[PDB]
């Protein structure tokens, strides 16, 4: 009776749950249970433990419900090891389609490596694959002959007779794109499972409920983020048929039969619900232009947004839409009924991308020379589809240096020597040498990671950014028992580049909650091009991105975007716990009419730092770059008067540079250069200003 | 009926190239020249390649010779005679001129000028660019991951392409045909005058040195009304023009110098004047002086792009932007060269 969710580890025979439910049936640490399926169905899988499961929640991969044909979400009872015996005279029979013109039995070459020696039990016909040699293949269980359950031994027989046998088609591959398989947006993507599962896993549940029922969501935002596999992950999951209705091929015919070709596509399914039916690309379908010089787009769009409403009550049609940029769409077509509710899949983080190169990488079979990591930093800014199109042109780099320099070309393929092929560091080098920025430079979402002083400012600083950002986060309710709501914002100003920038990140990794990054010049830019409806879709965005923070800087450059932003700002969403904060050098030149509460106006001076808050800034700037051991920290900020953060990082950055010049100069270590970086001429320090600042500061006293 | 032929054509008749015609065979050769090494590979296909740029740059005869190179079957789908049609059979046309080379794999088909056929612009009116550009967009992905055609397509500048059109899946990565150099122009009139039997008084060198700025089509011009201006002071004046056509006395006569010159006396600016790509000729031994900026400067292009191991033993991004600041005219843009040069930087 345990309850199917989604684990982390990707490999077979393998129960993560909690104690609780190894001891109320005599498990153990080491051991295998039995899986109870439908019809009958069994499978076998080896216990293991973790922390993150949900006690009652037991959490796998796709490949338990590939055995079971289960889905998520089913009730399994648990049988354990004691029922079979050893066993042994085993040989597999793959499926045929897996392979293409392959070479040898394969076994060989895949069953070998598939012995982890963990001794991986394995039940009478049943389904399991082993990744690796760039593609998967699944190993079918036919001409086995042990007591039908049947723990694997090095002894037992690796047998290469078999031809890989014809798919039968009650189950479908996980080569269709699976939950796991879409894995680097750990985010968002769980909730808009957490909202959609629910007409899909409970049919008649949402048969007989009055639910006004929620039919249809938007996924916007960069191209190339698996939206099309987001639709078929999540049909692959609860078995609902998936029928992908792309906008050119619907445009593409004459007038008439196009909206017969709606006809079609809305109705070949209604009849097999639940189903899930993908209008993707809105913008190419759907604007509202007058650039669309004609008739027929709007009678497309036009009884589409009408006819999705052909559930009447008892059906379960269900529509994802996917488009570029969500103000392009119609707003008529996004009035309520019509379309009703929005997120965004936006662009994934570096730490995202880490695991997305991890689960991308299952088939290309890495050496252990790559470590992975540092791969992902430098491609800031690129979609998911951009890594694996790097990746996919790294295994064509490495498989085009081999296999025809050696001139192994011929009609069947050599699977032993791409098996024996590996990538490799360079070769992802190589693949970063091509164009790869395509995906542009957009504003991005990201969960932060500096910790240095996550816990607020300076000196009580600390004890008012700390309760402001993550008090209400807790306790929203202490607020309105005593009295009144929480502050809107609150105003950064004083000397630039002293990491205040850097120091809004440590607060939103503090509160555990997401970072805006909007800058002047962005804005500015199209403050000529006059798209305000940019700024407050990304002010919403950002709203819909709960937990977050959204941090501004450098408003005094702007006064019209700042009248927009005091404009948007009325509805503000504390309940949301997102939260406005603004930057500034200048505090002057900008109108005093948005001081007044209510609004951004708590007025707390931001320093410049002192000499230990110069030594602190110093110990976070030597992580990045590593110090030598001779060392003293005060004597680099003893002549400091007013050295900012970005004065320290100009006189690390040419020290460490120093450093590396003449490590190369010789013919074919750093106290030297931080006695000439501590020891040179020019001493550039705007000492003038802080007098005004201090002016203000008593101004407001 | 049959003419010279298109296949029988040499693999280095295009030489104006020779920057990028190496990394775009190294990557067309594994679907083309390796197609039943190709149906096993289990790695997305290369699906979409885009060739901007200046126009008149042989980009029929990339198509031609890596076709011709692989051997594939070719075929050329050019945007005027396709909409000429009325709607319906143009997109009837279209859908035959994907398909017919979908039972002769491995194969090549070219899609030239995008910009005529596929424009991003509001002033599309009417609904046949649409109905054009669509199934397009699908139709190449109808490709079922066992075929093995490819999309060759050439335009000019690529804001002007679709959006949509340039979507992710819908095309891979994009690389430039580029305009040829001086030194690029020399190969590729050496290989055009094999035909022509030009005098040796002339260099053919200092030749291509005046025509910087221009296309490889203008070249071919250039050589081709100076080869009539070679011819134009006989056949009639003598009169060799006998009862047949006197081929021999036309090839015994040569192109020389003056006839360069009156063939450069016409339109050389009818190239696009377009800014240039290339690594320098001009080398560090041409610039003297400020020798602190030198070494800074030389340190500044040599290790961020040849040590970069260096710069990362700390782990530290290296500098971006060097800053030019004093009196003008004294050959901070020539130190640029010089600069640009040493290091092997475009
Ligand atoms: N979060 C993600 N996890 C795994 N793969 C991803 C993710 N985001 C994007 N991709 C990859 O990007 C590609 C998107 O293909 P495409 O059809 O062009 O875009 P979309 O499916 O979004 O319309 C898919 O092949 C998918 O593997
Ligand atoms: N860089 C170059 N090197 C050699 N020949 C060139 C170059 N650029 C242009 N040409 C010549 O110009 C002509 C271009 O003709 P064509 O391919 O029909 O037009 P387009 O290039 O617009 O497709 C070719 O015959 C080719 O010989």
């Amino acid at each position: 009776r345990l309850i199917v969710d989604e684990a982390i580890n990707e490999d077979n025979s393998v129960v993560s749950l909690s104690q609780p439910k190894m001891d109320e049936l005599q498990l153990f640490r080491g051991d295998t249970v039995l899986l109870k399926g439908k019809k009958r169905r069994e499978a076998v899988c080896i216990v293991l433990s973790d922390d993150t499961c949900s006690d009652e929640k037991i959490r796998m991969n796709r490949v338990v419900r590939n055995n079971l044909r289960v889905r998520l979400g089913d009730v399994i009872s648990i049988q354990p090891c004691p029922d079979v015996k050893y066993g042994k005279r085993i040989h597999v029979l793959p499926i045929d389609d897996t392979v293409e013109g392959i070479t040898g039995n394969l076994f060989e070459v895949y069953l070998k490596p598939y012995f982890l020696e963990a001794y991986r039990p394995i039940r009478k016909g049943d389904i399991f694959l082993v990744r690796g040699g760039m593609r998967a293949v699944e190993f079918k269980v036919v001409e086995t002959d042990p007591s039908p359950y049947c723990i694997v031994a090095p002894d037992t027989v690796i047998h290469c007779e078999g031809e890989p046998i014809k798919r039968e088609d009650e189950e479908e591959s996980l080569n269709e794109v699976g939950y796991d398989d879409i894995g680097g947006c750990r985010k968002q993507l769980a909730q808009i499972k957490e909202m959609v599962e629910l007409p899909l896993r409970h049919p008649a549940l949402f048969k007989a409920i009055g639910v006004k029922p929620p039919r249809g969501i938007l996924l916007y935002g960069p191209p190339g983020t698996g939206k099309t596999l987001i639709a078929r992950a999540v049909a692959n999951e609860t078995g609902a048929f998936f029928f992908l209705i792309n906008g050119p091929e619907i445009m593409s015919k004459l007038a008439g039969e196009s909206e017969s070709n709606l006809r079609k596509a809305f109705e070949e399914a209604e009849k097999n619900a639940p189903a899930i039916i993908f209008i993707d690309e809105l913008d190419a379908i759907a604007p509202k232009r007058e650039k669309t010089h004609g008739e027929v787009e709007r009678r497309i769009v036009s009884q589409l947004l009408t006819l999705m409403d052909g559930l009447k009550q008892r059906a379960h049609v269900i529509v994802m839409a996917a488009t570029n940029r969500p103000n392009s769409i119609d707003p008529a077509l996004r009035r309520f009924g019509r379309f009703d509710r929005e997120v965004d899949i936006g662009i994934p983080d570096a730490t995202g991308r880490l695991e997305i190169l991890q689960i991308h990488t299952k088939n290309m079979k890495l050496a252990d020379d790559v470590d992975l990591e540092q791969v992902a930093n430098e491609t800031h800014g690129h979609v998911g589809a951009d890594l694996a199109a790097l990746c996919s042109e790294a295994a064509l780099q490495a498989i085009r240096k081999k296999m025809d320099l050696i001139d192994l070309e011929d009609e069947t393929i050599d699977a032993e020597v791409m098996n024996s092929l590996a990538v490799t560091m360079d070769d992802f080098r190589w693949a970063l040498s091509q164009s790869n920025p395509s995906a542009p430079r957009e504003t991005v979402v990201e969960v932060p990671q500096v910790t240095w002083e996550d816990i607020g400012g300076l000196e009580d600083v600390k004890r008012e950014l700390q309760e402001l950002v993550q008090y209400p986060v807790e306790h929203p309710d202490k607020f309105l028992k005593f009295g009144m709501t929480p502050s809107k914002g609150v105003l950064f100003y004083g000397p630039p580049g002293c990491g205040k920038t850097l120091l809004a990140k440590a607060i939103a990794n503090e509160c555990q909650a997401n970072f805006i990054s909007i800058k002047g010049p962005e804005l500015l830019t199209m403050w000529f091009g006059e798209s305000e409806a940019n700024v407050r879709e990304i002010f919403d965005k950002a709203r819909q991105a709960a937990p977050c923070v959204l941090f501004f800087d450098e408003l005094d450059s702007i006064d019209r975007v700042i009248n927009q932003i005091l404009t948007e700002m009325d509805g503000m969403s504390t309940k949301k716990n997102v939260f406005i904060i603004g930057a500034t050098n200048r505090p002057d030149i900008i109108d005093p009419a948005i001081l007044r509460p209510g609004r951004l106006d708590q007025l707390i001076y931001i320093p410049l730092p002192d000499e230990k808050s110069r030594v602190a800034i110093l110990k976070a700037n030597l992580r990045k770059s590593p110090v030598a051991k001779d060392v003293d920290l005060e004597f680099l900020a003893k002549m400091t008067n007013g050295f900012s953060g970005a004065d320290l990082t100009e006189i690390c950055q040419r020290a460490c540079k120093l450093a590396i010049r003449e490590s190369i100069e010789s013919e074919i270590i750093r106290r030297d250069h931080f006695e000439e970086a501590m020891r040179f001429a020019r001493r550039s320090v705007s000492d003038n200003d802080i007098r005004k600042y201090e002016m203000f500061a008593q101004t407001l006293q």
